[PDB]
C-alpha cells in the first residue's frame, strides 16, 4: 500500500560525492555483506544459547564475544550502506537471499559441528570482504576499502579462533 | 547431518518442570523470542535509514531501542533453551514465527517508520500477556516474572513511540 | 499536638557568627528561593512527564537536566538555611504561599505553554536571586552571596535554554 | 546469656503483616537461607578443589555461582529480620535447617561437584516455588517477587550446571 | 557411597616444593584458621541482618565491612590450604569442630553483646594467627608467613574498632 | 627574533622519507590542517547560536562535531610536524590555506548553517582523497592510512548532516 | 545563501531580564576576550606541536593542559555571550581584530620564546579580564561577574605556572 | 645556605598586582594557610583517636573534614607563591602564625574534640570573610573568589559540627 | 575545657592481646615516625608549592606525588599507634622535638637543595624504620614489623627516586 | 619432553584462504618484526630502570609509555603469525638472531646515548615494517597489509618523539 | 661508547645498605629478573599458539600468567637498580642467569606447555626462599618482603599449573 521514499535497489545520490557507477556496485557488494553479517549474528547468538558438554562455559563466552563483535560490522555497513545513497536489507526474505553463505538449519547441533559452520561462514565472508575491498580501492572509494580491510582484520582473527577450538589437541590423558 | 534435538522438539529441564508446562511456554518463548529478532531488524534499519527535521533524536531513539529488545532477546534465548527448547534462529524460521508483519524492503518516511515500530510493540504486548499469564497458570513462576519485567520495558517503549507520533510541535 | 524544637518564623542563632539582624532576612528569602524552587522541581519533572509531540524525545530529556539541577539548589538552599539559624519550609501550604512565580495549573498543556510557564517561572526566580543575591553582599554574608551567583549563573543558562527552544527557527521547510 | 529474641521466635513487623503471614513466611525464609548458605560453603569448597581438563572454566564458574548466591543469603537474611523472624546463623543450625543433603568432606571429582550442585540448585528451586506461592496466597506481594528474582537467577544457575554434564564436548 | 579423589585429613603432595612434614602442620592449622573465619564470617553477617536500636546505621555499615573482609580471608586461606595439598573444610560437623572461638548461640544479642562477642573471637583468631605465622617461619613457608601477617593486620584493625566501639564515650550529654 | 624553523622551511625527518616526499606531503596537510581548524570554528559557532525546534539535537550534534574535528586537528598538526614540517597557527595563514569558503560572521539559520557545515565536509573529503592517493604513491603508508581513518569519519559527518537538511518530518 | 538571523554588531533582547544599555558594552568586552582566548588556544595548540629539546615532554604535556583549559574559557564565553543576546566571532578577519594580544608569527621558536608569547598572552587577557568583571559587577550582571572571576582564578593559575617554567633555576650542575 | 627568596620576602607577580597589593594578602593568606595546616593536624588527630557509641560516624566524619582542609591548603600554599610570597611550612612559623588555639597533646573525649573543632573553623571564618573583603577591595577578584568559595565550604563543616553537638539523641 | 581521656606519654591497654612491655617500646618509636613523617608531609607539600625553573613541571609533580604517599603513612601509622593503646602526636612543639630529621629552614630553596633536604629525610626515616621493624619482629608484634616493612619499601623507592634527580646526567648539549 | 606440534621454521595452513605461498614470506617477515620489537620492549623496559639526572622523571615516564605500546605490538604481531600458520619467535638466541637493529650492550649508559639507541632501533624497524606491509598488500594479504601501518603510524611516532627529545633546545639560561 | 656504570659493577645506593649486602642482592635479583623475563616471553609464546579443546580458557591463563610475570620484572628491574646495581636486559645474558630452562623454539602440545611453565616456576620459588632468607639475614628488609609478596603470587600460578595438569575432566 504505502510507497517508500526510497524503492529497495534503488539507488540516491550521496554527499560525499562518488558517482553512482561508483556506489551501485559498491552497495550491491555491501548488502551482500550486511544480510551475511545479520545471518552469522543470528548464528552465533543460537549457538551461544544452546552450547552444552565439557566445554560448555568457554564456549558459551566466546560465542557471545563473536556476535557482540559481528554485531558491530552489521552496524559499521548498515549506516556506511545508507549513507552511500543505497537502501540496507531488513526483510527475511531479502537477507536470506543475500547470505554469502548456507547458514546452519534449524535445530541443536553438537559443539564441533556448530564451530564447523561457523567457519565455513566466516570464510565465506572473507572471500567476499577481499573481493570487495578490493573492488572499493580500484573505484577510488577509500573509506570503504579502509573500512573492510578493519573488518577483515576482526573476521580473520575471528577464523583462525575457530580453527583453534576445531585443532586435535586437549589436556585429556 | 541431522541436529541432536529437533526445531520443535522438547527435551526435559534439570528446573523440575514437566514437559505439560515447559511445552507450551517454550512454544510461546519461540514466538515472542521471532517476534523481538523481527523488531530489533526494524528498529536497526530505521536508525540507518532515518532522515529529515527529527534526524538525530529518532536515530539515537531507534538504537537505544533495539539494543534494549537485543536484551529481551538474550534473555529469551537462553531462558528457552534451558526450558528444554529449540530457539528459534534463522531468517525463514523467525519469518514464520513473527507475531506482527515486518515493514518493506525501502526506506519509508518517519512517521510510517515510527507507526511500523508502534503497531510491532502492540502485537508483542498482546502476547507477552497472554504468555506471562499462561506461565502464572502453570505455575511456571520465573518464567511470568521475567516477561513482566520484559513487559514493562516494552510497554515504556510503545507510549514513548505514542509521543512521538502525537498531535503537538514547537512549530508554530 | 507535638511541638517543635524550633518554630517555623522561628530564628535560632548560627554557629557562623552572623547576627540575626543580617540572618533573618536572609533565611526570609532564602525560603521564598527554596519554596519557588521546589515548585520549579515539580513542574519540570511533570513537564518531563507529560511532554508529546514532534520534539518529545530532546524536550523529554531537557526537562530532566532541568529538574535535576533545580533539584541541587534545592537541596544547598535547605541546607544552608538551617545552617544560618532558619527553618526551611516543607508543607503544602506554606510552600505555596512563598512560591515567587504562578505555577502552571493542574493538566497536561501543549509543549509552547510547558516553556513559556517554565521561563516565567525561572526569570521570576533570577529577579528574586539577585535582589537576594545583593542583600546578602550588603550585609556581609559572602558565602551566601557566592552561592546565590553561582545558582543564578545556571539559572540564567536555563532560562536562555528555553528562549532558544520557543525562538522561530526550524528545519522545517 | 539469653537473647532478646529467641531462634524460633517472632516479633511484630513495622511493615502491617500479620503473625499469621510473617510467621510460615518467615520460617520458609529460614529454610532457604540455611540452604543458600549451604549452597555457598559448597561452591566455595569447589571453587578451591577442583581441578583437571576443565580447571580454569570450572574454577570461575564456582566463584560466580557463590558470589551470586551470597546475593541471596543478604537478601533473605536481611527481609526474615525485617518480617520480625531471627535468621539462621551457626553451623549446627544451618545443617538442621538445609533443605538438601551436603557434600562431605573430602574432595571429589569435577562431575560429582556439579551433580552435588545441580541437586541442591533443584531441592532449593522446589523450596523457592512453594515458598513464593504461598507468600503469594497469603497476600506478602514483596516476598514473592523477591522469591520470583531469586528463582529466575536460581534456576539460569541450574540450567547452566545441566549444560556442563551434558553430553558433549570438543574431544574427537 | 562415593568416595573422594583425596580424603579429609590425607595430604597430597604439593607443587610449590615443601615436604609433607612442613605442609601437614601447616594445613592442620589453617583449616581451624578457615573454619573460625567462616564462623566470624556468618556470626558478622547475622549482626548485619538484626542490629538494632540508636547505632543501627553505623553498626549496620561496619558489621558488612567486616564479613565482607573476613569473606576474603576465607577465600584466601583456602584456596592456599588447597594449594598445599591439603583438603579444606566444608561441612557443618567438621567447622563447628575446628573453630577457635565459641560462636554466638542463635537468637538476637543486643549490639553490645554482638560487639563483645565479635571481639572475643577477633582475639582468639588473633591468637592462632601468631602461632601458625611463627610455625610457618619457623618451617620455612615464607608466603604463608606472609600471607597470615597480612590477614593478621587487618584482623587486629577489625579487634581495635570493635574496641572503640565498646568505649565508655559518647555524645550523650 | 628569527625563528628556530621559519613557516615554509622544510626539515629533515627521523622516520626516514627523502623530502621529495615530505615536503608535498607537508604541503597537503598545512591546507588539511587549516580547513579542519577553520572547520572545528564553524562548528563550535553553530553549537553556540542555534535556536528554534530543533535547537537541543543540533546544539548537541554540532558539539559532537568540533570534537571529533578537533581531533583531526590534533592528529595533522603533530604528524606534520613529525614530518619535518611547521603547522600553520595563524589567522591569516588559517584563512589563505583554507579548502572551503567560512561562514560570514553573523547568526544564520539552522539550515544554512547546516549546508554551510555540508560544503565544508565535501571541500574536505576532495582534499582527503587526493592527499591520501598522494601519500600512497609517494610510499609514506602511515600518512594515507590516517587520511583513510579521517576521511571515514569525515564522510561520517558529511552524510549525517544530509539526514538532518532531508525532506522528512514528524510535523504532518 | 540568505541573510543571517542576526549581524553581527547587533543586539537582540534577552530573555534573562537585562537591558541593552548592559548587555551591549558587556558583550562587546566578551568578544574581545572570546577572540583573545581563541587565538590563545591555537598559539598553545600550536606550541604544543612544536615543541623540542631536553623539556619535550613536560613542555608537550603542558601546552595540552593550557588550551584545553583554555578552550572550555572559549566554550563557556561563547555560549553566554550568545544567551545575553549578542553574536560571537568566529570569522578569521575579525577574530584576528579583537585579539587583545599580538600573537606569535608563523615558524616554530624555542621553547623560552613560545612561553614568554604565551605569558605576555595570559596577562593581557588577565587585564581585560579585571576591566570586564568590574564592569559586570558595576552594571549588576552578577552572574557574568562571577563567570569572569572563576575563568580569572584559572588564567592567573597558568600565568603563574608559566612564570615558573622560565624562572633562574634547574638541576643542572 | 641562604634560600632564593627569604620568608616574609616579597618577589615581583607575573599576574600584574602591584606589591602594596600582594603584600597584605599574602600576609593575610600564610595566616589562613597555617590554620588549615593546624585544623588539619587537628581533624586527623580526632579521626585517629576517637571512640565511643558515635566512633564509626565520627571517625567518618572527621576524615571528610580533614581531606577538605587538605584542599584548602592546598589552593592557598600554591597561590601564595604565585603571588610572589612564601608559604610557610614549619613548625614553629605554623604555630604562630595560627588563628586559633590548637588541641593540646591527649586524646580527649568526642564532645570536646567536635567542640575544639567548631571554635576553629569560627575563628578562621572571621578570618576569611576580612581577608575576602580586602582582597575585593584591594581589586584581587579572583583571591575574593577564591576565598569565598573555601568560606562556603568552612561555614557548612561549621555548622555540620554544630548539629553533631545539639541536645538531641534517639536514646529516649 | 576538660581533662583528656588518656594523658599524652600514658599508655592504655590494648584489645590485641600485647602486653605494655611490648606496646610501650612499639608507641614511642611509632610516634617518631608519625611526627619525621608529618613535617616531610609539610615538607614535600613546600616543596611543591615553591619549585620552579627548568624542570618545574616534572618536580611539581613529584613532590606532590611524594607527600600523597607519605600522608598514607601517616595515617596507617596514627590509626596503628592508636590501636596499640597509645597516643598519636599532634601538636607543633612535640612534632618538632620528635622529628627525627632536621626541616628545611622557611624560605625558598632552590630545586637540588630541595631534594637534597628531602633525601637526608628519607635517609633518617630509612634508619628508624629498620631499628622500629626489627624491634616490633623482637618484641613478637608481627603486624607492625608487617606495616612497617611495607612502608619501608615505599620509603626506599622514594629516596632512590631523589637520587635520580640529583644524578650527574642530562640532556642538555 | 616430547617434539612439538609444528616445529620452528614450519609452515601449517591457515584457514583464512591464504596459500603458502604468499603466508611462508610473510610470517618470515613478521617474525623478525616480533624479535625486533621484542628486543626494543626490553630495551625500553631497561631504560626506564637505569634513567637518571636532570630529565629523569620524563624519561622515566616516556620509556614506560614506550615498551607498554611497544608489548602490543608484539602481542599483535605474535599471534596473528600464530593464525598465518607460522611459529612465533620466542627463544634467546633465534630472538638475537632475527633482530633486525643491534641492541644496547650491557650497562647503564647515559640518557641522550639510550634515546639515540632507541631512535635507531625504531628506524630499522621503520625500514623493515615499509617493506613488509609492501610485501602484504603486493600478496594479497590487506588485513596483515593494514595492521602494519597500523603499528608504522604509532612507530613513527615515538620515533620523532625521541627525536625531540634529543633536539638542540632547552629553558637553561 | 663507555657506559656510565658498567654490567657487575656495584655503586653506592642512598638507602644507606653497606655495598657487602647489595652486592650478593644485586646479584640474585639479576638471577630472578632474567629467570621472570624469561618466564614472561614462555608465557606469551604459550598465549600465542596454544589450540584445541582448552584452547580458550588456556589463551586466558597464559595471558593472566605473563602479565603477573611482567609485574614482578617491572619491580625487580626497578629495585636492582636503586639498590645500586645494574639489571641484565640483553638476550645472551638474560639466558645465561635464567634459573631454568627455556622451552625450545616450535609450538608443543598444551600439556607440555603446562609442565614447562610449572618447572619455570617451581625453579624460581627456590631461588626466591634462598634470596629472600639472605636478604633478611643481610638485613634488608624491603627486599625480602618484596621477595615474599612475590613468591606467594609465584607459588599461587605454580599450583594452579597443577590443577591444570590433574588428572580429572568432564569428559565421561
Ligand atoms: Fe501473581
Ligand atoms: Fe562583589
Ligand atoms: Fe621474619
Ligand atoms: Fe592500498
Ligand atoms: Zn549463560
Ligand atoms: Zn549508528
Ligand atoms: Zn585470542
Ligand atoms: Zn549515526
Ligand atoms: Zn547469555
Ligand atoms: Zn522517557
Ligand atoms: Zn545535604
Ligand atoms: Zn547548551
Ligand atoms: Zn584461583
Ligand atoms: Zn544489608
Ligand atoms: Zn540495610
Ligand atoms: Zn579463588
Ligand atoms: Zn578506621
Ligand atoms: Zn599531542
Ligand atoms: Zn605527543
Ligand atoms: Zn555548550
Ligand atoms: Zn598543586
Ligand atoms: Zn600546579
Ligand atoms: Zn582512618
Ligand atoms: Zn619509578
Ligand atoms: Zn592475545
Ligand atoms: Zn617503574
Amino acid at each position: 500500500s504505502a510507497l517508500p521514499r526510497q524503492a529497495f535497489g534503488e539507488m540516491a545520490d550521496t554527499v560525499i560525492l562518488l558517482e553512482k557507477a561508483t556506489t551501485t556496485p559498491i552497495c550491491e557488494g555491501m548488502n551482500r555483506l550486511l544480510a551475511s553479517f545479520q545471518a552469522l549474528y543470528l548464528q552465533y547468538q543460537k549457538h551461544h544459547f544452546v552450547v552444552e558438554g565439557a566445554e560448555f562455559y568457554p564456549l558459551h563466552q566466546f560465542f557471545q564475544d563473536c556476535y557482540e563483535q559481528v554485531q558491530d560490522h552489521v552496524h559499521a555497513l548498515g549506516e556506511r550502506l545508507n549513507g552511500l545513497g543505497g537502501v540496507p536489507v531488513a526483510g527475511f526474505q531479502q537477507l536470506a537471499a543475500l547470505c554469502c553463505f548456507t547458514p546452519e538449519p534449524e535445530g541443536a547441533f553438537n559443539c564441533r559441528q556448530m564451530l564447523s559452520n561457523d567457519l565455513q561462514a566466516e570464510q565465506a565472508i572473507i572471500g567476499v570482504l577481499r573481493q570487495q575491498a578490493t573492488q572499493a580501492e580500484s573505484l577510488g572509494d577509500r573509506a570503504t576499502a579502509y573500512l573492510y580491510d578493519q573488518i577483515l582484520l576482526k573476521t580473520e582473527e575471528r577464523a583462525y579462533h575457530i580453527g583453534h577450538f576445531l585443532a586435535n589437541d586437549s589436556l585429556k590423558v
